[PDB]
């Protein structure tokens, strides 16, 4: 025969011709169909529904099934740059600080006192002839007759004591200035999830036929 | 027939033997070709170019077309870790600060004045007999005849007044010290783009034949 | 002939019928197989092992081979949000600062001295008639005869100088206060790697048959 019994035939109609059967995985009687049994010694006609025919390679058995499966491949990919913006730090408060204690000191001073001390002294007078010497006599006093000086006397000093007026009230400036800090951010990553793409089946362009087989 | 009319025949040449026709989508005459009309009641031969044959599953009509399509799948993916390094804060300027006002005080002093005040007194002298008593007589003064003292006098004080020398210029130190801050960085993501991989069509290893069909 | 010589036949058995040959890429005797020579003018039967038949599309020669290949597709993807947390800045040390120099001043003061300076004076006495006037005579002094005063004298002042007691030790407070900074984080991204998914080959659901061909 030009097309041997048992070879699958692609049939374009749901009306199956007399003498043929749909290939649907069914058993048959090997005694009743001796030529079909040459093609299928198991006595089972393969289920061809949803199947494509592939020429048997080395490493695969005849009538073995193979699932659909996508070929190994990957993808290039990239992530958008993200700007994290500006952040504000916690507040630090230096409060109020004290200075060291300093400023103990003395002053010096000099001057003149006021002018004072004007005075006179009393002198005992004596009279009566017979005795002379030493004492002031007032024997003859009718008219002025000039005058004269005591000897010198009266060198002296005084002590002084004082508290001063209150002074010295003051303040200072202190230049503090400006500063910055650094902040180490360190390292980080993210978890990447790639979503599914595709159909329930892997397919190529195909037209549907009913696989049939000649019984005898 | 061992291969019924209407079943597709894969043919290895571009020369189509007489009695057969290339399956190209063409309409045919159903009265001229009634056995072909049994297989193709619509009067149209399917266009098999670029097509593979698939056995018809439940849920698909005989001769329905199915496009090529990749099977549902995803990929695992990862993001490299990134070191953000070190960031500098803004500058804060404390400028110059002023202290409180303090340091009002007094001093005391004491001592002695210089020794001064030596002096003598003039005494009015009188002369001439007939009057006596009280006053100083200069009646007889030819030669020295001792001497004597006045009574005591002369107790007194003085006032004083002064400004002092300038003193008290000084400075202080002030311990400021060190500080840190904390800063909250927060959260972020990235937009992930995955590029296309693959061909115009989804294909399997295939050899090209011309599908032809027997007419009668 | 209902299936012409040279058309490939899917055979379900490893035992090939007599008068057919596995399509394995072999050459053939063109004179001995003249109808086969019309189907295959090259004298070569194509290798059908691992092959699917596809209908010859335009732009492609009959019996040419086509490799398996995934259809162009991509995937959506996403990256998880990452909290970078709280970071501590570097420590900044203002250390110890100095103030400006100020505080130079004077004080005033006033008061009275102690009361001192009581004294008397010696007076020289003279005697002997023949000279008169001016000087103190002691001619006649037997009994007391009242007394009189010297003239006024003795106005004077003194100088003083001193160092004062120690005073003026003190300190100040200075309000510094609180501050924060801002910190610009800048931008970053990540290298994204997508891993391979799939099998050695692109496949659809298939059953393996031995492609054979009728010789004569
Ligand atoms: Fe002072
Ligand atoms: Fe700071
Ligand atoms: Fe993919
Ligand atoms: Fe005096
Ligand atoms: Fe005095
Ligand atoms: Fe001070
Ligand atoms: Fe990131």
């Amino acid at each position: 025969s030009s097309y041997p019994i048992g070879a699958p035939i692609p049939w374009p109609s749901d009306s199956v011709p007399a003498g043929f059967a749909l290939m649907e995985g069914q058993t048959f009687d090997k005694s009743a169909y001796p030529k079909l049994a040459v093609a299928y010694p198991s006595g089972v006609i393969p289920d061809m529904r949803g199947q494509t025919i592939k020429g048997k390679p080395s490493g695969r058995a005849v009538l073995s099934a193979e699932a659909d499966g996508v070929k190994a491949h990957s993808h290039s990919a990239s992530a958008s740059s993200t700007d994290l913006g500006t952040k504000t730090t916690s507040s630090f408060d230096y409060g109020t600080k004290g200075t060291n204690s300093t400023g103990g000191h003395t002053h010096s001073g000099s001057g003149s006192t006021s002018t004072n001390g004007e005075h006179s002294h009393y002198i005992e007078a004596w009279n009566g002839t017979g005795v002379g010497g030493n004492k002031m006599s007032s024997y003859a006093i009718s008219y002025r007759a000039g005058g004269s000086n005591t000897n010198a006397a009266g060198n002296h000093s005084h002590t002084f004591s004082f508290g001063t007026s209150s002074a010295g009230d003051h303040s200072h400036s202190v230049g503090i200035g400006a500063h910055t800090h650094t902040v180490a951010i360190g390292s980080h990553g993210h978890t990447i999830t790639v979503n599914s793409t595709g159909n329930t089946e892997n397919t190529v362009k195909n037209i549907a036929f009913n696989y049939i087989v000649r019984l005898a």
